[PDB]
C-alpha cells in the first residue's frame, strides 16, 4: 500500500559511515537495511582479555544507518541458527511498540522485517531489548548502534547558515563488565549464557572493567587512527546506550555541538567537553586548524587512559604559529 | 500585613497531582499546604526487602505542590510525636534561609509555618536538610518531593505557541542504600536510628542497592501503570534529589523538554533521552501517537531493569501503520 | 615577529581571581603568566588525612587566568629541581599540540614558554597531561586549574543586555583517591611515586574517597567563607577536570548560568542546580537577595556533606520578609 521508491544501503563497519547525501532533492523513499546478529567471543584489550560479545553485523558498535526526515526505514533483522539467544531491535528514532522491540523478537533461525517512519531528526541509539534483565545484558554485551536522521536541507547553525561536513565518523562507546577470579585475573567463558551469572552480579555494582571505543582498547589508534586535514570540517557522532560519557577533542574543540543529538535544536558553539547521556547519541563538528595528533577521549581521564576510552586523529597540514607556538623550548631554569 | 486571598490545596499522593489551572486570570494568592512527616518501615521490592523510610505525607516522593509565579506558598510542616528525629524543609524554589531549612527545624511534637514567594518558574526539588551528615541520610531515606511554579499564562514553546498538557504525572526517583549482611542478604532494622551506621557506610561508597520510582520496584506497573490515549499531551515531571537520572520513554520521545526544569528557558525538542541532574527536577511533554505499552525508564538499563527504575504507560487508541508496521512477522530464514 | 604590547599578570590563589577588566577598550595584547609546579604532601581533612599533591603554583585548584578574546597568552611553566616527576600543561582554551601538552613537557630543573591565541570565549580547564596512565594520576593529584576568556564587550544575557559581575570567585572541585589499609585507615606515603601503585588501583574503581573545594574539607568555610552583600552580582566559576559535578547554591539560584561554560552561547536562566561535565568549567551568576549563610555544594549530598564538597557564603544586608518569612515559629502541635 506504501508506494514510494525503494533504495538499498550497503552498511559499512564503524567508525566509517555508508555513503549518503546531506542536503537532498530526493523526496521520501523506503530505505532498506539488513542487520545480521552475531554472538562471538572477542579480545577487548592488549593483554588478551576475552569477552562474550553480542553484536549487530559483527561490530561494536553496530553500523551507523543514515536517512532523511520523512524516509521510511525498512530493516531486515536476521538471527542465524548459529546464535543461542533470542534478540530484537529497539530504535529510539521510531514511534510505537517499544521502538520496534515488541515487533522484532526472533529466535535463532528466524528473521523479521520492520518499517518505521523517520519523523524526528538527529542521531539516535538503536539496541537489542529482549525483555527484563536481558535488556541491560544484551546492550552491555555490545548490541547497540545508532541511526542518523538528517533534515532534507542538511544541517544548519540555527542562525540560517548551512553546516556541511567533509566527513563523518561514528564513535560508539561501550561499557563492559568482565568479572575477575580470586587471584584478580579476568575470567573467560565458553558461551554468553555461561558468562551471564557472574556478569550480572558485576553489572549491578555499576562499575565497568573496560570502557572502549569501537569494541577494543586502542581500536581507533595506529593504523586505525581517524584522519583529517587542516581546513576539513569533521562530524563526530558519539553514542552510549547505557552510561554517560563526556567527549573531548584534546587540542581542539566542538565548534558546533548537539549534545542531546537532535537537529530540531540549534547547536551550541565553542565547547571544550560535551555530555552524552546514557541511552543517547550526540554529534559534534570541528574544523581542524592545526596538524598533528589529537586524542578524542571521554574526559573521565581514568576511563580514557586506564580503562580504554581513547581514539586518535592524525591530521595533515601546515602548522599555524599565530594560534600556538613554543616561544622557548625546554631549558634549564636560570 | 500581607493581605491577599488565601487558597487551601488538598495534596494528593504521587504520581497524581492536585487539581490546578495552567493559564490563570487569578492574581497572586497565598496558597496553603500542609505536610506531615512520617517515619516508617516499608517494603521496597518484590522479594520483601524492607527499608527505614522517612517521608513527607507518607509517600516517596512527597507530593507535588503546584502554584503560579508570584503566589505566596504557605506551608505548615508537622512533625508528630510518633517520629524519632528532628526534620525541616528546604525548597529549591525559595529565596533565603537555606531554602527555608534554617527556619523550619522541628522536633517530634512540633509544627512550623513558612511562607515564601514563588519568584522563579519551573519544577523544583524540596527536601529535608537538618544539618551535617543528616542531610544526605534524610534525603536518601525518602524525604524529598517537588514543587511546580507555572507562568500565569501557562507553558509555551519559546516561539510564541502555547503548550497545554492534558494531564501531568510526577515521577520521583529515589536512590536507596540498603546494607547486606555477610551471607549477602539485605539487612532489616528496627528504627531509622539503628539503620544509620550501616547505611552511612554504604552511602559513602556511592552505589545504590535500589533505584525506584514512587518508592518501590514496580510501583508504577500493573494496576498502577500510568495511562494515556492517543492524541493526549502528557507532562511528566521527574525529580531526583541526590543523584543523576536519564529519563527515556521507550517507544516515544520528549516532544518538548525542560531538562534543567526551568520555564524561563525554552524547551528543547524531539529528544530521545534527557538528563535530570541530581538535586533538580525536570519536565518533558509528549503527545502519544501509538497505543500499547510503553516503559518509562532511566536509561542506565542496569538501574532500570535490575535495580527498580521502570514505570509503564498503558495507552489506548488506534495503531498507526504509517508510523510503524511489521512488514513481515518472524519467520524461518530462507 | 608578534609585535603587540605585553602585560604581566600577578596570579592570586583561589578562590580569589587576579584583577581584570570585564569590558575593555584595550586591543589584543600578549598577557604573561608564570606557573611554578610544586609537589607536596598536604592535609585534606579535619581528621588529619594526608595526600601526595601535585600542583600549579602550590594550590588546588591552580589559579584562575583571565584574558580577553584575541589576546595571546604566554605562559612560563617552571618545574623546579626539587620535584621528582616530569610535568606539562594542556589548555582546553588553546588550539593544537594537545592543548600545549605536546610542547611543554619539562623535567625537574627545566622551564618552557608556550604562547596560544585566545580564539574561544568562556571558562576552560587547564591541566597536566604527561602521557599515558600518568595523565589521570597527575590530574587527580591536583594538577588542574582554569582560564577565563572574556568577550571584549564583557558578558551579555543573549538578549542584548550586559551582565556585569561585582565580584568573581573560582571554586575548583577535586576528586581524590586515598587508599585505605586493612584496618580501614587512610594510608600515608613518603612520595608521589610511592603512592602511585595503590592510588592507581583505587582510581580504576572510579569511587573517590574525598571530593573537596579549594583542596581540603572545609577550605571555603569559617574565616575563609566566601562573602557577598545583598544586591551584589557574584560570578562563580566552577571547574572539574576529571569527574562530573552538580553545583547548587542552597537558598539561592543561578540567575544566569553557562553550564558548558562557553560565552558564545546564551546563559540559561533561573536554575536550581547546574551540571559541570568532567573535563570542563562552567559559570553561574547570582544577585543576592537575602542576608545570612548560604552553602554552595555539589548536589550529590553524600559528596557534599560526607566527602567534603561544601563551601559557605556569608551575606550581609537586610532581610526581605516579602520573599520569605517564618509565619509561626516552632511550637507544640495543637
Ligand atoms: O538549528 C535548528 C534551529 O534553527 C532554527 C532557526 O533558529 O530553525 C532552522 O532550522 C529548522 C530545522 O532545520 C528549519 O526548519 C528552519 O526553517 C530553520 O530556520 C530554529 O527554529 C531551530 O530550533
Ligand atoms: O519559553 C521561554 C522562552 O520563550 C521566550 C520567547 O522566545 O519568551 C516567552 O516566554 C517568556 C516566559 O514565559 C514570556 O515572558 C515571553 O513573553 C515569551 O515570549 C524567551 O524569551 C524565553 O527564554
Ligand atoms: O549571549 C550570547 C548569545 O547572544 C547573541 C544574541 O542572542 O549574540 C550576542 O552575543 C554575541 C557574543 O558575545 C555578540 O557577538 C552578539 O553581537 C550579541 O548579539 C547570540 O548570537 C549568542 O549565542
Ligand atoms: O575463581 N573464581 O572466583
Ligand atoms: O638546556 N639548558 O638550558
Ligand atoms: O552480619 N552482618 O554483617
Ligand atoms: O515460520 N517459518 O517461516
Ligand atoms: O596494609 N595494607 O593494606
Ligand atoms: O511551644 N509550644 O507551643
Ligand atoms: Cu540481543
Ligand atoms: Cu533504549
Ligand atoms: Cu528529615
Ligand atoms: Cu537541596
Ligand atoms: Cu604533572
Ligand atoms: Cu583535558
Amino acid at each position: 500500500d506504501l508506494k514510494l521508491p525503494r533504495q538499498k544501503v550497503e552498511l559499512v563497519a564503524p567508525p566509517f559511515v555508508h555513503a549518503h547525501e546531506q542536503a537532498t532533492k530526493q523526496g521520501p523513499k523506503i530505505v532498506e537495511f539488513k542487520l545480521t546478529i552475531e554472538e562471538k567471543k572477542v579480545v577487548i584489550d592488549e593483554k588478551g582479555t576475552t569477552f562474550q560479545a553480542m553484536t549487530f553485523n559483527g561490530s561494536m558498535p553496530g553500523p551507523l544507518m543514515v536517512v532523511h526526515e520523512g524516509d521510511y526505514v525498512e530493516t531486515t533483522l536476521v538471527n542465524p541458527a548459529t546464535n543461542t539467544m533470542p534478540h530484537n531491535i529497539d530504535f529510539h528514532s521510531a514511534t510505537g511498540a517499544l521502538g520496534g522491540g515488541a515487533l522484532t523478537l526472533i529466535n535463532p533461525g528466524e528473521q523479521v522485517v520492520l518499517r518505521w517512519k523517520a519523523t524526528k531528526t538527529g542521531v539516535f541509539v538503536y539496541h537489542c531489548a529482549p525483555g527484563g534483565p536481558m535488556i541491560p545484558w544484551h546492550v552491555v554485551s555490545g548490541m547497540n548502534g545508532a541511526v542518523m536522521v538528517l533534515p532534507r536541507d542538511g544541517l544548519n547553525d540555527g542562525k540560517g547558515h548551512a553546516l556541511k561536513y567533509d566527513k563523518v565518523y561514528y564513535v560508539g562507546e561501550q561499557d563492559m563488565y568482565v568479572p575477575r577470579d580470586e587471584k584478580g585475573n579476568f575470567k573467560s567463558y565458553d558461551s554468553p549464557g555461561e558468562a551471564f551469572t557472574d556478569t550480572e552480579e558485576m553489572m549491578k555494582k555499576l562499575i565497568p572493567s573496560h570502557v572502549v571505543f569501537n569494541g577494543k582498547v586502542g581500536a581507533l589508534t595506529g593504523k586505525n587512527a581517524l584522519t583529517a586535514n587542516v581546513g576539513e570540517n569533521v562530524l563526530i557522532v558519539h553514542s552510549q546506550a547505557n552510561r554517560d560519557s563526556r567527549p573531548h577533542l584534546i587540542g581542539g574543540h566542538g565548534d558546533y555541538v548537539w549534545e542531546t543529538g537532535k537537529f530540531g535544536n540549534a547547536p551550541e558553539v565553542g565547547l571544550e567537553t560535551w555530555f552524552i547521556r546514557g541511552g543517547s547519541a550526540g554529534a559534534a563538528m570541528y574544523k581542524f586548524m592545526q596538524p598533528g595528533i589529537y586524542a578524542y577521549v571521554t574526559h573521565n581521564l581514568i576511563e580514557a587512559a586506564d580503562l580504554c576510552a581513547t581514539a586518535h586523529f592524525k591530521v595533515e597540514g601546515k602548522w599555524n604559529d599565530d594560534l600556538m607556538t613554543q616561544v622557548k623550548a625546554p631549558a634549564e631554569i636560570p
